[PDB]
DNA sequence: CCGACGTCGCATTAGC
DNA sequence: GCTGATGCGA
DNA sequence: GTCGG
C-alpha cells in the first residue's frame, strides 16, 4: 500500500489528531484519530467510501462520517476552518518546540507569543529545556540517516566501554530493528554491580565522558537512572556540520535490562502481540519484568532474565530478531 | 450507556 | 523550607 | 472518537 491510495484521508486524520492534542488537551481523541490512521494507512485498496472505511478496527461512525465529506468535496469544513483560525493554528504549531507542550503554548499564544520569532524575543519565559528546542528547531525535526545512527554508535559504545569495561550498552529503538532512518538514539545501559536487590554515579560518568569527548553538547534532563539530551557528530573536516540529534540514556538493573531491551526496541505492535501471547500461556510482560499467573489471576515473582530469547523460552515462542520485530 | 484508552522519570511549580 | 501534583516526552 | 463490558 503506498501514500496516494489514502494519503488525504491519512493526512486528514493526522491533522485532527493533532488539534486534538495540542488545542483541545482530548489524549485519546488523539490517539484514536492516529488508530484510524494507522489501520488506514496498512489498507490495501483506495477507500471508496466511509462506509467501507468504518470495517475497519478503529474507524467508527465519526471519521466514516468525515471520509464521506472528503470523498465528495476533497476536505473538511472543520479542518479547513481550523486551519484558518489563528489561535489554534498558533497552539499547534508551538507544540513542535521540546518542551512546550499544549499547556505552555496556550499561555504563550494567550499572551500574544505565537510564533518562533515571539519565542526568540521572549527567552526568559522559557525552561532550559524550551530553549534548547527552540535552539534546535529545525535539526530536531530531521531524519537519521543509518550511516549517522552507526556512527554515533561506534561513539557511545567506544566511550562507554572506557568508563568501565563491564558495561553493558544497547542502541535499540528502530535502529536494532535495522530501520534506514531514525527519529533519535536510545540507549540502554546496565552494569553488573547494579541489580534490583541492590552506585548513584552509573549513569552520570558515562555522561559525563561523552560531554568530555563533546559528543553529547546539552541536556534536557537528568537523573540517577534516565538521560535526556542532545548530541552531534564530529564535522568531518571542512565540510558542513551534522544536525544536533536527540539522545536519551537510561540505567537498567541488570535483571531487568533485556525486558527492557526487548520492550524498547518495538514495534509497538509487536509488543501488543507478544504481550497477548503472552498471558494466553498464564505470562505478565511489562518493561520491566515477565511474571507467572496465577490461577485466581494472582502474579508471582519476577522470572530470572538472562537474554531476550529467555523471555521467549518462558512463552513458547521461537526467538525472532529484532530485523523481524514490525507486528 | 459509561469508563478505559500505557506508564513513569525528571523538571517545575503549587500549596503550605 | 517540605510534600505532592502537573506538564512533558517517550 | 472508538471500543466493549
Ligand atoms: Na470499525
Ligand atoms: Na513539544
Amino acid at each position: 500500500p503506498q501514500e496516494t491510495l489514502n494519503g488525504g484521508i491519512t493526512d486528514m486524520l493526522t491533522e485532527l489528531a493533532n488539534f486534538e492534542k495540542n488545542v483541545s488537551q482530548a489524549i485519546h481523541k488523539y490517539n484514536a484519530y492516529r488508530k484510524a490512521a494507522s489501520v488506514i494507512a496498512k489498507y490495501p485498496h483506495k477507500i471508496k467510501s466511509g462506509a467501507e472505511a468504518k470495517k475497519l478496527p478503529g474507524v467508527g461512525t465519526k471519521i466514516a462520517e468525515k471520509i464521506d465529506e472528503f470523498l465528495a468535496t476533497g476536505k473538511l469544513r472543520k479542518l479547513e476552518k481550523i486551519r484558518q483560525d489563528d489561535t489554534s493554528s498558533s497552539i499547534n504549531f508551538l507544540t513542535r518546540v521540546s518542551g512546550i507542550g499544549p499547556s505552555a503554548a496556550r499561555k504563550f499564544v494567550d499572551e500574544g507569543i505565537k510564533t518562533l520569532e515571539d519565542l526568540r524575543k521572549n527567552e526568559d519565559k522559557l525552561n532550559h529545556h524550551q530553549r534548547i528546542g527552540l535552539k534546535y528547531f529545525g535539526d530536531f525535526e530531521k531524519r537519521i540517516p543509518r550511516e549517522e545512527m552507526l556512527q554515533m554508535q561506534d561513539i557511545v559504545l567506544n566511550e562507554v566501554k572506557k568508563v568501565d569495561s563491564e558495561y553493558i550498552a544497547t542502541v535499540c529503538g528502530s535502529f536494532r530493528r535495522g530501520a534506514e532512518s531514525s527519529g533519535d538514539m536510545d540507549v540502554l545501559l546496565t552494569h553488573p554491580s547494579f541489580t534490583s536487590e541492590s552506585q548513584p554515579k552509573l549513569l552520570h560518568q558515562v555522561v559525563e565522558q561523552l560531554q568530555k569527548v563533546h559528543f553529547i553538547t546539552d541536556t534536557l534532563s537528568k537523573g540517577e537512572t534516565k538521560f535526556m539530551g542532545v548530541c552531534q557528530l564530529p564535522s568531518k573536516n571542512d565540510e558542513k556540520e551534522y544536525p544536533h540529534r536527540r539522545i536519551d540514556i537510561r540505567l537498567i538493573p541488570k535483571d531487568q535490562y533485556y525486558c527492557g531491551v526487548l520492550y524498547f526496541t518495538g514495534s509497538d505492535i509487536f509488543n501488543k502481540n507478544m504481550r497477548a501471547h503472552a498471558l494466553e500461556k498464564g505470562f505478565t510482560i511489562n518493561e520491566y519484568t515477565i511474571r507467572p499467573l496465577g490461577v485466581t489471576g494472582v502474579a508471582g515473582e519476577p522470572l530470572p532474565v538472562d537474554s531476550e530469547k529467555d523471555i521467549f523460552d518462558y512463552i513458547q515462542w521461537k526467538y525472532r530478531e529484532p530485523k523481524d520485530r514490525s507486528e
